[PDB]
């Protein structure tokens, strides 16, 4: 059937029995009213039984043999559904797939009930997801950390057009996969004073909210370890929140306790964007508050909490700690850690800030200034007041180095400050982070190096070794034998099966390039890759595509500086050019753009009308028949990635240059057959140096023509000027040819491009639409093109979240990978 | 051990294994981090187990034979801990303690985990409960609907003699009881307005809230039925709940969701005292909305959903449906149902009278003015337009038989109006019951009476054919066997068990009166259950007691009406005699009070006060030594109940003769080997006439003689004049001998005593300490007292709730009862 594991006599046997057991006493349903959710259920329930037993080993075994542990704090993961790769990492698909068929069941079909975990926004939460899945694939004793939203990212509906969000109650029938330990909750303070007596500070007169925490496990691929996902869950306490009396009424106290549980209600759907909001605040403390104080009783235990040197030294806690913050967001994790050991734990400051900065590292994601953390100093003070008093004197400590070092330069002291003056000062998180950290890493190599000479130059000066990068990666696993088995398939008929935990291994495939069956194989399954996925529209969403057309496809979120824009320009040169001489041959495209745009983002909802509004016009062009079609794909998830990206021919990474930290939806692509038009931006740069530039279509600005620009000073008038197919579509949409009935409805974007375009999209056009027609002029030659295929995905194997997370591993978090399976999963009940 | 049924070989065995596979795969611990609570969770998962089996082929049954349907609507259901009720039920409870034996466990000490399901206040909705153990032991195809919060009765606690109450987080570790059902949930409307559009009028604009139902199954006493208890949860819909457009926030709407969620987030704390406020009226809508909607699904499926004569014939639908209305919260169910017959099912209205009328019946339980719902029009009118407008017209044509029958009346006619004049015009439930009702019950032969005589005359003599009466019951099962196995064993040994389900057999314990071993039997399980409660008490609450003494127990909600006064007016006065002669001997006693008040009643939260008041002196007076104890029991529930009841020698129900209605906690005491001193009041009547009233401790006015005061006027003072022992402890309260710090603490007590008695307190005290002596001097006979006990415990087969429903089914239902075993719980999977 595929290499999808076994469907071994014994086992098919028990999973049938298991899978009706389920059905009757965990679902209490008879078949005679089983539907298909019901189902899909009871398969959960029997394949989450696999894991419990390796699950519950793998904690033993670290309590065991106490290594150092890895605590990834993010307040995203965006995981998706998880009942078929939990199959895949368990070697558990055909078994189950022969199981359910027997019992008359379409396994595929109930994959498709289960809800993403849409717990994240997008690149970020993605990556802490791959990241995970990596970490216990090579045996780390890893732990993921986050908060529970009982609302992920917003679904978006698509009406008249325009984006429509509504709740994503991914809990509404309930989550088989997570475990509530309401055991081990936690009470996290809020708000308050501080108290200066005789033998230190004190935190006084705080608000508590309670965190209750969630399981979720985290299966290796075939290795037998299965990690924790902690999710934490706010929860009111019983008392204060009812017991701090005197008038207000008995029942609005009971109703009121939904105020201090509204901090895990829901995640912020912003992408690459900060919000100053109190409620963020407190989501980001929350989860930081709760962790640390689990990290702490985990380390008191090990075997201190036997002997050791005896005597609670913390001397050792980063030998036996590292917690890694995935962007600024986790940050308060520093001034957190410093008040726990001084104000609880009464060490000196000195001590404590060595074993601070010894166990933190910090995860840039992006250059963007909307995009840095800014707390206002008056939401500090009121919220958390001793964190701030704390985030004072590390600022104090940390001027006075700087001093010491550069005498007399008094600019680079304020630049450099975490306090930042002005019209209200804000604490910059990024510059604590980068002070309370041994290690600060760049997620791509050019974003990394941007980081040196650009945002952080001067911290670099201090201290250049704190400096690092950490180019991402995608994990092999979700990203190619779950979503494109036909694909792993074929690879493994010729380089075997090791390639799944070792991708450099596809390099093995460049000596196939010339092979006449591998090509009519790698060609073969990409376009049933593409008939399915023309199939799913129909099925779904309802209107006709060709499959037969070369599939042009950019989905991630809806960014200015994505370059969504430039896209649509192109479109609506292709739409321009047909018009023009009708009878004259043109390579068929169906160009395919999705992603969500934040609510209050209203650039990226303009955005996303302006595409479905060209989609109006050219779709329902008789002149222009099926040679072109504009599609918008609603709900761009991680489910729905895992259907578009193996059925993509070409990838659309158009940011402008300096502006995309390392991207990762390009590697998704590269690994699945498809070819890259993009600039020489993020990762792209060291993905288009891994398949030769001649594999790839580079095109646009480099980083050093758009600083040239910006010297010179961008004038869009001189685009529109001296490109007449510019200035004819510029026209078009300030005239209503795309929006009759509202003519004046993309006065906002014309106004923009030709006025305030940070991203310059008019300056990369014509390279643009250049580069556009060499790939058109490649795609009408098949051989030619899959063959340029063969060597992108023989070359992708550097972008793999395996080799990131060995990278990190050994040079960050001190410890060392290793691919050895957990002695089976075997009954045992000591 | 006992007859917990037999603790076979194979079972025990298969117990175990079981136990273990849930505390591994449900649970996901292993043996060496288990706690007593993962352990009572593991048990609890097991024990479920059996029942799932039963509970699929009960409702399939229903399905097949379809039966005429019982839905008991009430808005408490006081189900207390269900492990226990769920082994005694199967016939399971000695192998699971065999089994949790071998396993190294204590079984007693894993119930004791479990936590309270308290859904309801007190007397009403312990009944409900009462009635869905009894309805499936005597296999009626019945239904429990209700609501499911998530915070039940508040937990009260004592501080400095105060109550202090706080959130009952009774959801907070889970309940392995119940069942979601996503797939059932129904929409429920509010607000709006009313179309008048050619055919019929339209409900507009309302706001949707989801009702999801929770199911928990109710096995009866070992005949393989397990009914079903379907609860309500508030849900909002992801769409308008964040759909209804033009600015406000997405995080906002987001979290503003927990307004419509709000409906099912507690449980209103008031016994016998109607709030009008609005949450109230919107979870009784809210109630009644989705369950007649369930309600008419099943009956569209039935045997018409197949055939029948074919066209949806509601005129078979009081022969197939029969809903009881628990009071008059869930009597919405009355215009509602003409809602959905009349605007959607589109029948006249007469023909959709009919079959309303048909198939309601109405439960009265108070007569107190002040427990009655009287619903302001305006609130009605703004929540539930067309319910008024419906309520309007039932009245119009009520009203109209009203002058028919009694022409120029035009009294009676302002008197039986379903509308009230007057400051603000009201809807008066309970007329609206009567209406639409084809039967009306009192709980107690007495208060049915009084229904007829008084508050309900009018309405008797329009039609006297509709009021009846259906004296409350207890269950044996969870009220004898459950809590007193040592008290159910004995009288098994002589009789057998099938008095379990026959209470009446009990009357054949009549000629063990003079048993010499049988009078030793009864003394000893006495003996033995107040020496654990005595010990329970320095175990969970810490302060010591005398197992000697009698025990004198008053337990039930705290009311001016039941008089927790005048047993404190006792208790000051036993205190004051032997102030007065030390050296004089008396029999000891430890009198036990517990209950809770409600939370903005200040009344009764200053009784409590005075309780622990009289204690704090009392218990500290050297004189009296262990002669006299007072102790306040706290956070007096239904688990609590299971303890002091079996360990009660005397049952206190001195309320105010014609103001209970009925009282169960009365029945409770009887059946458990107490005696009991009381009023004419109540069910006391119908008890003191089943043993014999010389059996009985009976004093103070009865109706008739209150009644007389009335006519007379009650004047306080000339008591206070005539008895020197209560003027003495008059001017002991006033003077601050019982507060010392805070002398005019008690002002208001005695001021209500001498100037707003509406329970006339003083007019019993004379003959309710004189009755007293008469128990003292009786309990100075162990043998003559322990041959009384007998004389009650034989005697009170009659209050059981098998009986009580039996007369429900065939004088309200048109059902018969059937003590037939379901055909075994046997595997089946079709
Ligand atoms: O005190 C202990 N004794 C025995 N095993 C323990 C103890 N603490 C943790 N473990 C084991 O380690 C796993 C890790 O628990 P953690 O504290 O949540 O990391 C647990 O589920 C147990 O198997
Ligand atoms: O349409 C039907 N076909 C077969 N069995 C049904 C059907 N509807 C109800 N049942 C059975 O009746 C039980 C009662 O379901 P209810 O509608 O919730 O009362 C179900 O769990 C099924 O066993
Ligand atoms: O590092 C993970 C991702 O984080 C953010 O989404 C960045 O915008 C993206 O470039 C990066 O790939
Ligand atoms: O009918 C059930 C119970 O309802 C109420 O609590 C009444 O006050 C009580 O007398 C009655 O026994």
């Amino acid at each position: 059937i595929s290499v999808r594991g076994l469907a071994g006599v014994e086992n098919v046997t028990e999973l049938k029995k298991n899978f009706n057991r389920h059905l009757h006493f965990t679902l209490v349903k008879d078949r005679n009213v089983a539907t298909p959710r019901d189902y899909y259920f009871a398969l959960a329930h029997t394949v989450r039984d696999h894991l419990v037993g390796r699950w519950i080993r793998t904690q033993q075994h670290y309590y065991e043999k106490d290594p150092k542990r890895i605590y990834y704090l993010s307040l995203e993961f965006y995981m998706g559904r998880t009942l078929q790769n939990t199959m895949v990492n368990l070697a558990l698909e055909n078994a189950c797939d022969e199981a359910t068929y027997q019992l008359g069941l379409d396994m595929e079909e109930l994959e498709e009930i289960e809800e993403d975990a849409g717990l994240g926004n997008g690149g970020l939460g993605r990556l802490a997801a791959c990241f995970l899945d990596s970490m216990a694939t090579l045996g780390l004793a890893a732990y993921g950390y986050g908060i529970r939203y009982e609302f992920g990212i917003f679904n978006q509906k698509i009406c008249g057009g325009w984006q429509m969000e509504e709740a994503d109650d991914w809990l509404r029938y309930g989550n088989p996969w997570e475990k509530a330990r309401p055991e081990f909750t936690l009470p996290v303070h809020f708000y308050g004073r501080v108290e200066h007596t005789s033998q230190g500070a004190k935190w006084v007169d705080t608000q508590v909210v309670l965190a209750m925490p969630y399981d979720t496990p985290v299966p290796g691929y075939r290795n037998n370890v299965v990690n924790t996902m902690r999710l934490w869950s706010a929860k009111a306490p019983n008392d204060f929140n009812l017991k701090d009396f005197n008038v207000g009424g008995y029942i609005q106290a009971v109703l009121d306790r939904n105020l201090a549980e509204n901090i895990s209600r829901v995640l912020y759907p912003n992408d690459n964007f900060f919000e100053g909001k109190e409620l963020r605040l407190k989501q980001e403390y929350f989860v930081v508050a709760a962790t640390l104080q689990d990290i702490i009783r985990r380390f008191k235990s090990s075997k201190f909490g036997c002997r050791d040197p005896v005597r609670t030294n913390f001397d050792a806690f980063p030998d036996k700690v590292a917690i890694q913050l995935n962007d600024t967001h986790p940050s308060l994790a520093i001034p957190e850690l410093m008040r726990v050991l001084v104000d609880l734990e009464r060490l000196d400051w000195d001590k404590a800030w060595e074993v601070t900065v010894k166990t933190c590292a910090y995860t840039n994601h992006t250059v963007i200034p909307e995009a840095l953390e800014r707390w206002p100093v008056h939401l500090l003070e009121t919220l958390l007041p001793r964190h701030l008093q704390i985030i004072y004197e590390i600022n104090q400590r940390f001027l006075n180095r700087v001093a010491a070092a550069f005498p007399g330069d008094v600019d680079r002291l304020r630049r450099m400050s975490l306090v930042e003056e002005g019209a209200v000062k804000r604490i910059n998180m990024a510059h604590l982070c980068i002070a309370g950290s041994h290690a600060v890493n760049g997620v791509a190599r050019i974003h990394s190096e941007i980081l040196k000479k650009t945002i952080f130059k001067d911290f670099y000066e201090l201290e250049p070794h704190k400096f690092q990068n950490k180019t991402n990666g995608i994990t092999p696993r979700r990203w190619l034998v779950l979503c494109n088995p036909g694909l792993a398939e074929i690879i493994a008929e010729r380089i075997g099966e090791e390639y799944i935990s070792d991708l450099d291994q596809l390099r093995k495939l460049l000596s196939y390039v010339d092979d006449e069956a591998f090509i009519r194989d790698v060609a073969k399954v990409k376009q049933e890759n593409k008939l399915k996925f023309a199939a799913y529209l129909e099925r779904e969403y309802k209107v006709h595509i060709n499959p037969n057309s070369l599939f042009d496809v950019q989905v991630k979120r809806i960014h200015e500086y994505k370059r969504q824009l430039l896209n649509c320009l192109h479109v609506i040169t292709l739409y321009n050019r047909i018009k023009k001489e009708p009878n004259k041959f043109v390579v068929p495209r169906t160009v395919m753009i999705g992603g969500k745009a934040a609510p209050g983002y209203h650039m990226a909802k303009m955005i996303i009308k302006l595409i479905t509004a060209i989609g109006d016009v050219v779709n329902h062009d008789p002149v222009v028949g099926d040679r072109l079609r504009v599609i918008f794909l609603e709900n761009y998830r991680v489910s729905l990635a895992e259907k578009v990206i193996p059925a993509a021919d070409l990838s659309e990474q158009i940011s402008t240059a300096g502006t995309e930290a390392s991207g990762t939806g390009n590697m998704k692509f590269m690994l699945n057959g498809a070819l890259t038009i993009g600039t020489m931006d993020g990762a792209n740069v060291e993905m288009a140096e891994e398949a030769g530039e001649e594999n790839f279509f580079i095109f646009g600005m480099r980083v050093e023509d758009v600083d040239r620009l910006d010297q010179r000073g961008y004038n869009a008038q001189e685009y529109y000027d001296r490109i007449p197919e510019l200035r004819q579509i510029i026209e078009q949409l300030s005239s209503g040819f795309f929006s009759p009935k509202q003519p004046d409805l993309f006065k906002d974007i014309v106004n923009m491009l030709m006025h305030h375009d940070r991203f310059k999209v008019f300056a990369d056009y014509e390279e643009y639409v250049k580069c556009q027609e060499r790939v058109s002029a490649l795609y009408k030659n098949p051989r030619e093109w899959t063959r340029m295929v063969i060597r992108n995905i023989a070359t992708s194997g550097k972008f793999s979240s395996d080799r990131t997370i060995a990278q990190y591993a050994r040079e960050i978090w001190g410890v060392e990978p290793s691919r050895q399976r957990l002695p089976a999963p075997d009954e045992k009940i000591p």
